């Protein structure tokens, strides 16, 4: 029983992107956004997810500029942070997730909110000009909107891609309604997740293969 | 602008599982398998993914027994390993991923295969009786089948859930055709991925919320 498969790593990424291009409806995206689209599709294995992707007008430019500028990537979840291929980052960008910071549970408890949300209080210094990747927790997304509403400094771009059935769609909708002036990208509805978010970051970091 | 959302972490998991139960077709799974199904759906946000889940007859029993027995979870990718909520493991089960072991690139090069695949040569001692979680790399799955064919000791269960467009479906199909006598669980077609795989592991570790 001889298994026949591509044993070549690069050949695998190459055929996979060739395949996603050949099956994915990418016409409504800019060339640049399509790049994110493909990697994102690469990451979830679902070519149809593209129908749910929404990139505000200057989302990739501003988020790519921020990253090239050295802007940190604030992540709501470690998984997102783990999916970020560092060798791809342009400027030794930091990938911060404070979800696991020891003060997070304490904060979540004092504020009456989730750990994912409360963690964002620990973003303070870094919020300004950052690229926010919210790949998992909707409450982190709503919380970021409350901080923005209440005068918090603004991120250069917000990847609003929490996945889920509770608050995921609405938080992303709230983002799209008024992101307080910050370019955004969302995956509509319940889809999203850290793999797709990290893919998105990966492509933002460096377009193409 | 008052954002109204559940600020309660447990309430969020609670409503999400209640929602997945209410929308997900779970009838063809056993009660036990449905548990995996829900968490898996929880993880990708897609209730329809359940249509692609396949649990061999004794997959959950043997994989849950293995884990309760203290069996390690061999993972093809770190992401899978990161999604495994340790506090859930039953018996201080080890979660091994050797994808990043320094000898992996070397091996991939000598064998003429991917790093994900070659890494599995480093599984040797642990393979027997383990629970294999292949959440990302199809070549790791094919390679595991070649090791099994060629006399390698058998895992107690194999989660064959690599996601992808190249080799993902076929490797999972090969698994289902002849897993060399090992219970398996696959996510048919291109869907799969580390979040869903880890969810699967999480549920195997401890059923329910």
């Amino acid at each position: 029983p001889e298994y026949d498969y591509i044993r070549d790593g690069n050949a695998i990424y190459e055929r996979s992107f060739a395949i996603i291009r050949a099956e994915a409806d990418l016409s409504r995206f800019s060339e640049e956004e399509a790049d994110l689209a493909v990697r994102m599709v690469h990451a979830c294995g679902s070519v149809e997810a593209t129908r749910q992707f929404v990139f505000s007008p200057d989302f990739v430019s501003s988020a790519r500029a921020a990253l090239k500028a050295g802007a940190p990537i604030l992540c709501d979840a470690e998984m997102v942070a783990h999916g970020v291929t560092r060798a791809r980052l342009p400027a030794g960008n930091e990938v911060i997730c404070t979800l696991r910071d020891p003060r997070t549970p304490a904060l979540a408890a004092e504020i009456g909110n989730t750990r994912s949300a409360a963690a964002l209080k620990l973003w303070s210094e870094r919020l300004a000009g950052s690229v926010v990747a919210i790949g998992n927790a909707p409450t982190a997304l709503f919380f970021l909107l409350e901080m923005l509403r209440d005068g918090a400094p603004k991120p250069a771009a917000i990847l609003g891609m929490p996945v889920g059935f509770v608050g995921a769609a609405e938080s992303k909708d709230a983002l799209a309604e008024n992101s307080y002036g910050v370019p955004f990208a969302i995956v509509r509805g319940r889809l999203g997740g850290s793999a797709m978010t990290a893919a998105a970051l990966n492509s933002l970091a460096r377009p193409g293969l």
